[PDB]
């Protein structure tokens, strides 16, 4: 029960977010997402972040995982936020130039944690080592897998893709979408 | 064509495996290519390799781009057999001790790449900071994501899945289910 | 919401399966969903059906419709259940030998809608021609297409597809698989 | 290797539609195809038609089931498309308003069947009903449902579903699509 440590809400309607950490319309989403939470309300809408990790984007691994190992800690679901927070508000800084080059092509995994536990405030190394963290990584994986997520951010509501819907809408769309 | 880079035989039976680089479950299958072809026959048969990236594979994305770099210099898909092989042989030095820990975690994409260049005699730097290259990376992914590929390997044969068929498996039997 | 007529028990573990009407192993893992219930306990899981419609099983599209015109009236997923239970008991005079042939040749939607009420005791035509009634269809057929459903019955838990499951199974196999 | 009997042309370009043969919009796009392969040539362009029941289409697997008997007949995918053709010219009398009504709730499948029979000059009862048969009708669903196949008409490009392509579009559109 992966399917479950990255939830807000526990209304009955249920908003599925597949998002990549280090994605700039992933971002954008992702930052709207507090303010859906306090248009629709806790006791309608179930919120869900789901992690797309795009091979194009050469560290997702290593930052997904993170995510995931900072929702073993005490602050659970808040700590994976505050580490997708992290990584969202200095996005390019854990991206490459083109998909291809930057400065990245030379910074480690090491590396990489290190600049997310300084922006996020949070100690994610042995978290990170702990062995039982492939199974969450390979639960959203195998989960976009069998939906067919492809581009990210990609919207579900109660199970199913929602083609129409944009990291560039108003929340008050998704509001009104989510119904 | 990214959907036939990677294609060898030209025989009206299609046999695709999804492989990911540094899987050791995939890495047999792919020991297991030539013979297939060989015993199959190039007559009767086409092999295509498609790239299954796992997010638990840390170095996935920079080895599948290496892999795909390859494929673009003079000798095509026998330079990105090449790498493949490279990467197959040393298997263990291109991953993490269960997908978590172990030097990787201190070496850089620059490191990676330098480590196949070295295995494979090629070299691969300029050619994987063409920033058209993100492109191939795209495709295989959408086109495995599209069939809802997500262990590795996994074996289609004219578009279909074969749930069946494994890698550790006698070429001859792959023979008998291609038909 | 057409996500949730068909669904029983409240627990958190989701138990989805996907149903052929007629077809003889959906019949047999129908049959075991009231012993599913009772000894995974209401307090543990929720139960949905959802309808795998099969083109090969020609009347499928008839019978799918009355199942979802049955949800429609005041006794909802119980007369859903009513025309399942219906369709289930006399599975063959639903279907068509070798799905080719026998006297099903012969009978009209019309037939087959009156067959049905017959064995339930409900009344449907009315509830049948309720243009809005597509859309049920089209909800249940677009979630198993976009889960990649195929061979009727399929299980999931939590939104993943369990290939290992079966309607052979003992009922105390799939309270275990689902913990 | 059903994946076989519904192609024209040989070329290195793969274009499949899928195609449910009562559905206004599909029917569009299959009276374009003879002209896409007129303009792009079968050398070039190999096209393939991927039969797509729809659940609420009612005598869609009847019709299906018929056009594959007819790909078995001596005129083969010809035949074939005869069929497809007289259902075309007549969609409306193979169908029920708003999937629901209308004289078909009075129609059998053997009506279904000889009313092919006219329209199309051909003999199919005896091909009918073959048992072999439903192994082709379960292929073309099973390669649709691994590919996440829904709306039809639906068009691949090299294994790939293009969003943007549609049975409004100029042929000429399709010939740069597929270029």
């Amino acid at each position: 029960m992966h399917s479950d440590a990255l939830s807000w809400g526990h209304g009955p309607r249920l908003f599925e977010v597949f998002l990549e950490p280090t994605c700039p319309f992933s971002v954008k989403a992702f930052f709207k997402l507090d303010d859906l939470l306090a248009q629709a309300g806790e006791d309608n809408v179930t919120v869900r972040i789901r992690l797309q990790s795009q091979p194009w984007h050469m560290f997702s691994g290593v930052i997904v995982r993170c995510i995931l190992a900072a929702a073993t800690l005490e602050g659970g679901k808040e700590s994976a936020k505050a580490v997708m927070t992290a990584v969202a508000s200095h996005r390019e800084e854990f991206e490459f130039e083109h998909h291809a080059g930057g400065p990245n092509l030379d910074a480690t995994p090491n590396d990489i944690i290190a600049r997310i536990e300084r922006y996020s405030g949070l100690a994610l190394a042995e978290a990170f080592a702990n062995p039982e963290l492939e199974h969450a990584v390979k639960w959203h994986t195998k989960y976009a897998r069998q939906n067919g997520i492809h581009v990210s951010p990609t919207f579900m509501i109660n199970g199913l893709v929602q083609p129409g819907m944009s990291s560039g809408d108003p929340v008050s769309k998704w509001v009104s979408d989510i119904g």
